[PDB]
């Protein structure tokens, strides 16, 4: 019947979206995020294969000030676009999956956080693919999130490309 979006895009190939990708779409209720978004930097995530047999995601925040390199590893869970970002040995964990992409641009992922007994977190990840922000993704990401019970209270977009040069 009526259902979709939340599901994962069947048959996905990261090799088609490999390389550097700009960000500009994220949905998370949060509470103290404002204290961090106040200085939101350009999210430049890099996808690549990790050791053993997983994915090595290198995050880099580019702003007018400087750049910060973060480390994010995505280990394949089983289906093309389903991984586990756990860490402990019993509890306090979270996972993320792939929603859908626009042929070869604007990546949309779904996050299901639940660290501890059960917090029940629902965050969304959306990547950009233009000079500026893309409404198509702004709409599809927010509409899917808001249509399923949400709104501006759960939306945060990252700045556009930063620092052209690189030291």
């Amino acid at each position: 019947g009526s259902q979709g979006h939340d599901t994962v895009q069947p048959n996905f190939q990261q090799d088609k979206f490999l390389g550097r990708w700009y960000s500009a779409g994220l949905a998370s209720n949060s509470s103290w995020f404002r204290e961090k978004k106040a200085v939101l930097y350009m999210c430049k995530t890099v996808v690549a294969p990790s050791t053993e047999g997983g994915l090595n995601l290198t995050s880099t925040f580019l702003r007018k000030n400087q750049a910060e390199t973060k480390i994010m590893v995505l280990q394949p869970a089983g289906a093309p676009g389903h991984y586990t970002y756990s860490s402990p040995h019993s509890g306090s964990i979270h996972s993320v999956s792939v929603v859908e992409a626009n042929y070869d641009e604007y990546a949309l992922l779904f996050s299901r956080g639940t660290k501890g007994p059960g917090q029940d977190f629902r965050m969304a990840t959306l990547y950009s693919r233009t000079q500026t922000l893309k409404d198509e993704l702004k709409e599809k990401f927010t509409t899917f999130s808001k249509a399923q019970g949400l709104t501006e209270e759960d939306i945060v977009f990252l700045p556009q490309p930063d620092k052209a040069i690189q030291e």
